């Protein structure tokens, strides 16, 4: 399976977000839609909160044009995990996207940056087309942690081309950073794609899914325990 950690399209620049959905994603994906910025989100299933308690923000995620891949179920360090696992740990997050939307993802993102030959074959053996990483981190996530005004500093010099680490469960990301890079990079001229428009893959949402079934409506298996 293919790796990639830089657009290819020029002028191209991809805001992606790990870990959610979250408390503020509402807020996010408003503040991307007015914008017409499109975000690349790397979901879990149990891990800061359970994404069936997120199904209407995927729905909206899903339906306005915005890429959603798997960051695994519970969020493990995959070089850790035996080939059973880590299947297992893709197939729940795939099984959460076909009762809410109906379809299965083909791209994913390894907790931690983390993966190896086992990971890469099952995402082979599972019908993913790519493993997705990142070429410059907002540091959201570091300890200690910047600032907003230093993130959104760090922001005027990624270059075309970035494809960014931020996390959608820092509250400050959402509120802060975003709104204020947004403009910083759409007004010096980058276009704010999915992942795979950026890489010269379809633009098309629906090339990024497998179709598997019509969407579920919310019963007793939509739970995380
Ligand atoms: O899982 C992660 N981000 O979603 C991660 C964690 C540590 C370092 C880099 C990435
Ligand atoms: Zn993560």
């Amino acid at each position: 399976v293919p790796v990639y950690d830089t657009c290819t399209v020029p002028g191209s620049f991809a805001l992606t977000f790990d870990d959610g959905p979250y408390g503020f994603s509402t807020r996010l994906d408003s503040t991307l839609n007015a914008a017409n910025a499109k975000g690349s989100f790397f979901i879990n299933g149990q891990n800061w909160g359970c994404i069936y308690d997120y199904a209407d923000v995927l729905l909206e995620r899903f339906n306005n044009g915005h890429f959603i891949a798997s960051h695994t179920w519970s969020h493990v360090h995959m070089n850790q995990g035996t080939y059973e696992q880590l299947s297992h740990q893709l197939e729940l997050v795939e099984q959460a996207m076909i009762r809410i939307l109906g379809v299965k993802p083909l791209y994913m993102r390894p907790p931690y940056g983390e993966y190896n030959d086992v990971v890469l074959q099952v995402l082979r053996d599972r019908g993913y087309k790519g493993l997705i990483m990142w070429n410059q981190d907002s540091g959201d996530t570091f300890t200690p942690t910047p600032s907003s005004a230093q993130i959104i500093d760090s922001y005027r010099s990624f270059p075309e081309k970035t494809i960014s680490l931020n996390h959608e469960i820092k509250d400050f990301t959402v509120d802060q950073v975003i709104p204020a890079v947004i403009p910083i990079l759409q007004q010096k001229g980058f276009s704010l794609q999915t992942v795979p428009e950026c890489l010269g893959l379809s633009s098309d949402p629906a090339d990024w899914y497998v179709r598997v079934q019509e969407p579920g409506t919310r019963d007793d298996s939509w739970t995380c325990e």
